[PDB]
């Protein structure tokens, strides 16, 4: 068997290929130690590492393993990602919106790193624990889908009241712009946990959009896990990316890009 | 006399001019006593731009032009640089207010390249969800000596002992060391700081991205955002020379519509 490891701040995604077979294991970075257990005990024919941790499993092992760039290993498994579920897409942006968030501009052939911002799933974790302290993920993310922005958020209608916007009037105008209109109000832990993944989700979108047209391509791929469990964020994106012009995909297993993208690039 | 008003989100930016300027500012909230103001005034021409110009139109008892506010924003900037001693070809320009609104300057005339609702609204808004401060003075002040470390993650945080690909120091996710510092402390200046530098960051990484795209160095930043708030001004001076690009700021910068409803007039 081959076994690929993409081992990021937060999650350690691992497939694993025998015959034809995959399999996707996902862990947390904080239980490195036994991924590492696990690896020890298994029979490996091929061990290929990437990401931020990729280096503690390395010196933690008993056997060698290829380390690959994880902007090269994300890249080459969306391709075959992209591949076998039907989108053939002659370039695109990719956003792999993980704990932080990296954007890449795919030109048919190879990928460049063409942006990045510190706002992906890290600040959805760790805003939305100094706003709610809900440290359990998936409680976060469920209990943010209950939410209104609206009280929160300040829309261009909002600022130009009567008159003609320059651009349309139910675009956010600000992020959390709207509070203090609403000092009457509670601020449940719901609605403050949606305006977090609102603002996440436009700022991740807008410099999408950004590089997509920059780099000519109407094409914009998201992947990274952020997205699992947060109908959310993936709305947002979604939304907004096609509001802009622009087509936006999500590919089944995106956020073991890495993982397999790793494998084959042994 | 001639006056000049940019009437935002949360601000109202007036300027007189006898012969001679005169800069004054009040917050759309009390856009009612700039209203009962100007119906005292003996004016000679009334200028009006963003987003409360048609609440201060309907209101006044006088007349007055209403010009767009992004092309006033940039003649309005044109002239503030120029009489600040520069002489930039072209340029992007982020101003920076309730939200902020890129543009790119070519020398004769402005373009929107794009937009993003972080911005001085957010730092209000957010900043008030995390200390419940609403005095502005207040909120920006507690968070000028703040420390982000066990709130914002770095790149190196995340890769350990191993070489990244991008510069260690770079911030990885803001707010993303919080998870790891769940043993107490958050305190209002570091958080405060945090919502500061993400937004400082988001703004200039856009701003950056945009310079690339329209292919000049030079970033120009306005807007009241700026006031009383020298940890965003650094935040965002220090990303952009970082990513090779001049940043400029502007002596009364946040009072360009203002300048530029009057010389479009
Ligand atoms: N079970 C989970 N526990 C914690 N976070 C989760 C979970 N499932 C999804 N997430 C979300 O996924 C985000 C991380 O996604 P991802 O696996 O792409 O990042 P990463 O590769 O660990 O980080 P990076 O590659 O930027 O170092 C988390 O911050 C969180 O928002
Ligand atoms: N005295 C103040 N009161 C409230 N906000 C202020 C003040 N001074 C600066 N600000 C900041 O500037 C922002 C407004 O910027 P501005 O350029 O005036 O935008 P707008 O045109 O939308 O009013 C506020 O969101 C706040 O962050
Ligand atoms: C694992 C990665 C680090 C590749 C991923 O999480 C990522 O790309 N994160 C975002 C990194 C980034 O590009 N940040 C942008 C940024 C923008 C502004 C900054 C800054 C950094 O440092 C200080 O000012
Ligand atoms: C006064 C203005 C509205 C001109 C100024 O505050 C501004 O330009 N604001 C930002 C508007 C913008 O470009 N927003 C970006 C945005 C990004 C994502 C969005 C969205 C809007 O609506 C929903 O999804």
């Amino acid at each position: 068997m081959k076994v690929g490891i993409d081992a990021g701040g937060t999650l350690i995604k691992i497939v694993q290929e025998q015959d034809n077979q995959r399999t996707f294991k996902t862990e947390l970075t904080k239980n490195i130690d036994q991924v590492v257990e696990w690896l020890n005990q298994q029979q490996i024919e091929k061990l290929c590492l990437t990401g931020g941790n990729a280096g503690v499993i390395a010196e933690n092992i008993n056997i060698p393993a290829q380390i690959f760039v994880e902007f090269d290993a994300a890249s080459q498994g969306l391709g075959i990602l992209l591949k076998e579920q039907g989108h053939d897409l002659a370039d695109y942006i990719f956003a792999n919106v993980g704990t932080g968030t990296s954007l890449h501009y795919f030109d048919g052939q190879s990928q460049r790193r063409v942006g990045g911002i510190g706002t992906g799933g890290g600040m959805i974790q760790g805003l939305g624990y100094l706003l709610s302290q809900i440290t359990d993920y998936k409680q976060l993310t469920d209990m943010a889908q209950h939410g209104d922005r609206n009280t929160i958020d300040l829309k261009v209608r909002h600022i130009y009241k009567d008159t003609e916007p320059p651009i349309p009037g139910d675009l956010t105008a600000a992020n959390f712009g709207h509070v203090l209109h609403h000092l009457d109000a509670d601020f449940t832990p719901s609605n403050k946990l949606a305006a977090v993944i609102g603002v996440v989700g436009e700022v991740v979108t807008t410099m999408a959009i950004t590089v997509a047209r920059e780099f000519k391509t109407e094409n914009i791929v998201y992947i990274g896990s952020s997205f699992h469990n947060n109908a959310l964020l993936r709305k947002v994106v979604e939304d907004y990316t096609v509001l802009r012009g622009c087509k936006p995909y999500y590919v089944e297993n995106g956020a073991f890009s890495g993982a397999i993208g790793a494998l084959y690039l042994e």
